[PDB]
């Protein structure tokens, strides 16, 4: 089998991307954010406390003739940008581009933090990193990806996503249509549960290209790319006026800058993130201070390949019993 499903960026930044899934008989169907840094499928509920309910769209397992609550299973999360979630299971049908597994551990949210409170377009996340990650107790819970895997044609799933654009996840199979040029493939530690790979260095603009090993995740549900100060320090000092400012959390440069290009390697091969894509705009309305998409990773502990990377690229999650990453231009 497989499955296809476009993602959609939710504002004109790219702040994050929804995909539509199908979850319960009848189908009700939620926009995710999926998420290759997390490994819950959780969802905003009938049992979501209304207060924190702000124009989303929720799973309501009463009306799903398939659903059946997972008893005594409960799930708690907290993510590297400090929001959270918890609530109880449910098992349910769930299909994303139609692509069906039965019996998935849906999430139910009983409480959300005010950050997905505030975030109307964003109806839960399904992860995808490994199932190892997963928050359920006492019975840890298998991922989408990981159920449906030994039905798929091939055990993959991709990530192409758009540069102010929908783009596309794809599960089994890999669109040779959809890049350019070869897939560079890479090794992969599975084990803190990401997807972690080690880039081979990077170049700025049209700078000399540093090799460098750059341990990090790729994770489809960060925002932005997160890398070493050094590495950063070296991106914005191409920007004249920019700067890191500790109010605003991260550098910031002017808005009438062109920011040059940040390129990362995989293996031998390169990968080029244009300008344009590290440009997140105004700080606050009307401002001419606007924010950068490369960050450092300092106070992280982890580098975080984000989507200001990842959709430079086409990216392969290749789950094979020894997994690897792919990536290729587009």
């Amino acid at each position: 089998s497989t499955g296809s499903a476009t993602t959609t960026p939710i504002d004109s930044l790219d702040d994050a991307y929804i995909t539509p899934v199908q979850i319960g008989t009848p189908a009700q169907t939620l926009n995710l954010d999926f998420d290759t840094g997390s490994s819950d499928l959780w969802v905003f509920s009938s049992e979501t406390t209304a207060s924190e309910v702000d124009g989303q769209t929720i799973y309501t397992p009463s009306k799903s003739t398939t659903a059946k609550l997972l008893s005594g299973a409960t799930w708690s999360i907290s993510y590297g940008d400090g929001s959270s979630s918890s609530g109880d299971v449910y098992t349910d049908t769930v299909s994303v581009g139609g692509l069906t597994v039965t019996g998935q551990a849906v999430e139910s949210a009983k409480k959300v933090s005010s950050s997905f409170t505030e975030d109307s377009t964003i109806d839960g996340l399904l992860g995808l990193a490994f199932s190892t990650l997963n928050t359920v107790s006492p019975t840890q819970q298998k991922t989408f990806f990981d159920n449906a895997k030994a039905s798929l044609d091939s055990p993959v799933f991709t990530a192409d996503l758009g540069y102010h654009a929908p783009g596309t996840y794809n599960f089994g199979f890999i669109d040779t249509t959809a890049y350019t040029g070869s897939i560079t493939y890479t090794a992969v530690s599975t084990k803190q549960g990401f997807w972690e790979w080690t880039s081979t260095g990077y170049a700025v603009g049209s700078g000399t290209f540093k090799s460098t090993s750059i341990d990090g995740i790729a994770d489809t549900g960060t925002t932005l790319l997160y890398l070493p100060a050094t590495v950063v320090s070296a991106y914005w000092a191409q920007v004249s006026g920019a700067k890191s400012s500790s109010s605003v959390g991260g550098y910031v440069f002017p808005c009438s800058a062109t920011l040059p290009s940040f390129t990362f390697g995989v293996g031998s091969a390169r990968i080029v993130i244009p300008g344009d894509y590290i440009d997140f705009g105004p700080i606050s309305t009307g401002s001419s201070s606007c924010f950068g998409g490369i960050q450092s990773s300092a106070g992280i502990g982890i580098n975080i390949f984000g989507d200001v990377a990842l959709k430079a690229a086409f990216v392969v999650f290749n789950g094979a019993t020894t997994p690897t990453l792919g990536f290729a231009s587009k």
